[PDB]
């Protein structure tokens, strides 16, 4: 068009235009001032409105990059504030906008954005609704310069839902905290998920991640031809390519070109798209990345005739390796949407093995005719781990199963900060909740996109604090040996106990008032040090001190006399359990 402008305003609309201007510059520049930024998008909005009426208007000719940039060097405190990023403006556009993508800080050092009070919220939203929630909107995008700009609006979306349902409600609080608590989680893992994503491209690969995104692909569509899903995984690699080096606008159009095409040769890959396909340019692309499995043809014919037994196998697959590897990932895949993405690269990975131990062998038909009972141990490995974990997390509950994991934990790797383990430990609870609550078939793929940030998250912190030659073993290995890395991690033999100490096992009757998530994390921080102390405690030795401690808690907070009680009766406890612990 002759206005590139004029274009996005028209089909994303003045609203989203406006939110979305702002997201942008707030990224960027995240020194400066909401008041600010408000200037800089109405002024941006006017001048898109000029457009819009006459696409031959003054510079409505000019590219986005190229009107953004400009924008962007106006800022006259820029050298002042941010120093080398006015460097930047010195380029012409190619590098120009290159140079500030640089120049991103992805860990800035701003200060801890903490949740007020649910009645100073929800006065704040009724007065000013819209300056509340960009306001907002603004702090949560300088801290986040990386987050995808039209998902960052989504969340945004979603949170205006819940303060315009709870604000009315009798009970406020009751209605609006649980639903704070359950977004803030969500986008903390879409924004890990998102980071992962980038980070595995870069450590492993294109090939590897082909591979994923096959399995992926073939699970959500498993009527697709292997050529479709080839032409899809190609498209894809390239817009995550894309969208992990930075440019919203090269990223955004990346994934608007693919999703029409998806939309255009719909009924080519699955019937699940109804929906997403009517939706909005905004909405498009994040609906198909969310839409659910399309039922996998009824005739689908054997593995062990193609993969296993015809003769050509070798023959086929020396042509070209990945193209037939990548032909086992999607008839497995789609067969088994029940199978976590790593289960089927570990299982296209001992094929290959196989196939380049035995194609260079007398008779080969006979080298790798028992692949397939290979797979079995592999297989039941993951499915065992979540059966007798969920079973655990029935005869418990969430909080009594944190703790069984808290001494699993602490005695593996007794080597970890008590605040990770605790911290751990709760997130692995929690995703065996959200998860649990799934029939079989759902089981396997929920656990793998939990724990996989969790792990990731896991690592990172190690990174910068190493602690355990083992835990660093699993964490560099490679994506697909990460979690069975961790699950074969064994008790600590080597570790040296830690000498006592009454303060860590002194308890002031706080305790009583404080809210559940406290007494919790309280108790909770003294079974992680209760077991640093004595390692060698018996499952029954330490439900026995536990069952001791429970009481005396009611006993004391739950009395006349509370101190006197936490500090009379503490000192018999402690007291009796160091004998008992021997
Ligand atoms: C996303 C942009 C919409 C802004 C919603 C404002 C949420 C209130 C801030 C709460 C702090 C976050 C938290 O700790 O839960
Ligand atoms: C100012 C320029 C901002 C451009 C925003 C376009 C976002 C288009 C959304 C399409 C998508 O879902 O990928
Ligand atoms: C706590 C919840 C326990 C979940 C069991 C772990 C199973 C992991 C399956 C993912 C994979 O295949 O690597
Ligand atoms: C830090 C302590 C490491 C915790 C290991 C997390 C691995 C979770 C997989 C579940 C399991 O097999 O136990
Ligand atoms: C050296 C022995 C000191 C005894 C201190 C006991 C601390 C254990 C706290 C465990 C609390 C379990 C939580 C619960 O009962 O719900």
């Amino acid at each position: 068009h002759k206005s590139e402008v004029a274009h996005r305003f028209k089909d994303l609309g003045e609203e989203n235009f406006k939110a979305l201007v702002l997201i942008a510059f707030a990224q960027y520049l995240q020194q400066c001032p909401f008041e600010d930024h408000v200037k800089l998008v109405n002024e941006v909005t006017e001048f898109a409105k000029t457009c819009v009426a006459d696409e031959s208007a003054e510079n409505c000719d000019k590219s986005l990059h190229t009107l953004f940039g400009d924008k962007l060097c106006t800022v006259a405190t820029l050298r002042e504030t941010y120093g080398e990023m006015a460097d930047c403006c010195a380029k012409q556009e190619p590098e120009r906008n290159e140079c500030f993508l640089q120049h991103k800080d992805d860990n800035p050092n701003l200060p801890r954005l903490v949740r007020p009070e649910v009645d100073v919220m929800c006065t704040a939203f009724h007065d000013n609704e819209e300056t509340f929630l960009k306001k907002y909107l603004y702090e949560i995008a300088r801290r986040h310069p990386y987050f995808y700009a039209p998902e960052l609006l989504f969340f945004a979306k979603r949170y205006k839902a819940a303060f315009t349902e709870c604000c009315q409600a009798a009970d406020k609080a009751a209605c609006l905290l649980p639903k704070l608590d359950e977004l803030r989680d969500e986008g903390k893992a879409s924004s890990a998920k998102q980071r992962l994503k980038c980070a595995s491209l870069q450590k492993f690969g294109e090939r590897a991640f082909k591979a994923w995104a096959v399995a992926r692909l073939s699970q959500r569509f498993p009527k697709a031809e292997f050529a479709e899903v080839s032409k899809l995984v190609t498209d894809l690699t390239k817009v995550h390519t894309e969208c992990c080096h930075g440019d919203l606008l090269e990223c955004a159009d990346d994934r608007a070109d693919l999703a029409k095409y998806i939309c255009e040769n719909q009924d080519s890959i699955s019937s699940k798209l109804k929906e997403c396909c009517e939706k909005p340019l905004l909405e498009k692309s994040h609906c198909i990345a969310e839409v659910e499995n399309d039922e996998m043809p009824a005739d689908l014919p054997s593995l062990a005739a193609d993969f296993v037994e015809s003769k050509d196998v070798c023959k086929n697959y020396a042509e070209a390796k990945d193209v037939f590897l990548g032909m086992f990932l999607y008839e497995y895949a789609r067969r088994h949407p029940d199978y976590s993405v790593v289960l089927l690269l570990r299982l296209a990975k001992t094929y290959e093995t196989t196939l380049e131990k035995c194609c260079a062998a007398a008779d080969p038909h006979e080298c790798y005719a028992k692949v397939f009972d290979e797979f079995k141990p592999l297989v039941e490995e993951p499915q065992n781990l979540i059966k007798q974990n969920c079973e655990l997390f029935e005869q418990l509950g969430e909080y009594k199963f944190q703790n069984a994991l808290l001494v699993r934990y602490t005695k593996k790797v007794p080597q970890v900060s008590t605040p990770t383990l605790v911290e751990v430990s709760r997130n692995l609870g929690k995703v065996g909740s959200k998860c649990c609550k799934h029939p079989e078939a759902k089981r396997m793929p929920c656990a793998e996109d939990y724990l996989s940030v969790v792990l990731n998250q896991l690592c990172v912190l190690h990174e910068k604090t190493p602690v355990s030659d083992r835990v660093t073993k699993c964490c560099t290995e490679s994506l697909v040996n990460r979690r069975p890395c961790f699950s074969a991690l064994e008790v600590d033999e080597t570790y040296v106990p830690k000498e006592f100490n009454a303060e860590t096992f002194t308890f002031h009757a706080d305790i009583c008032t404080l809210s559940e998530k406290e007494r919790q994390i309280k108790k909770q921080t003294a079974l992680v040090e209760l077991v640093k102390h004595k390692p060698k405690a018996t499952k029954e030795q330490l439900k026995a001190v536990m069952d001791d401690f429970a009481a005396f808690v009611e006993k004391c907070c739950k009395a006349d006399d509370k101190e006197t009680c936490f500090a009379e009766e503490g000192k018999k406890l402690v007291a009796a359990s160091q004998a008992a612990l021997g």
